[PDB]
């Protein structure tokens, strides 16, 4: 076939019921994740090719960057709760990997302040139990698929994208192959 299990994707030996349609995992410490976000715009090109009715979900993970890794998972919960993902994603990536000016929770907080979220609103969210349960959801989704690496994308809790099996001579061709694969799996 043109798309083969173990080639552009793998199948989960243990499917996950009720899982989000398109589920993406990343870390602000993850170097290919930085690429996926600022150079390749994966999420965005996937969305452009997905059918109507398909919602897209993105979660942060704890297993990179120790203590700061966890703070970032909680900050991402804050970003999701306030709906400000598109304003903090780039400065968080660059603060962690480019300028290396993010070293503590207070530095993460600064990124949100500079993006215009109010201190009082940020700290309230940070400490809220809605954000607690959003952190729980991120952890549970990752646990469900025994996730040990990022970036990762899962389709309907049963297929996992395998970018290692796609040409990388051309960044544009890679992205389209990736997005077309998500669509194919989506229609499966």
């Amino acid at each position: 076939a043109q798309y083969e299990d173990g080639k552009q994707y793998t199948t989960l030996e243990k499917p996950v019921a009720g899982a989000p349609q398109v589920l993406e995992f990343f870390s602000f410490f993850c170097p290919h994740c930085y690429q996926f976000e600022e150079v390749l715009h994966i999420s965005d090109n996937v969305k452009k090719k997905l059918p109507e009715g398909v919602k897209m979900t993105k979660y942060h993970v704890n297993f990179m960057g120790g203590d700061l890794g966890k703070d970032l998972t909680q900050a991402w919960a804050v970003a999701m709760a306030l709906g400000v993902e598109d304003k903090v994603t780039v400065p968080l990536f660059e603060g962690v990997q480019k300028t290396q000016t993010i070293r503590s929770a207070s530095d993460i907080r600064d990124v949100f302040i500079n993006a215009g979220i109010k201190g009082e609103e940020y700290d309230a969210a940070w400490n809220s139990f809605v954000v607690k349960s959003l952190v729980a959801q991120q952890e549970k989704a990752a646990a469900d698929v025994q996730l040990r690496g990022v970036p990762a994308m899962f389709v309907n809790g049963k297929y996992q994208l395998n970018p290692q099996g796609m040409d990388t001579s051309n960044m544009d061709v890679f992205v389209q192959q990736y997005a077309d694969t998500v669509k194919y799996l989506s229609e499966k």
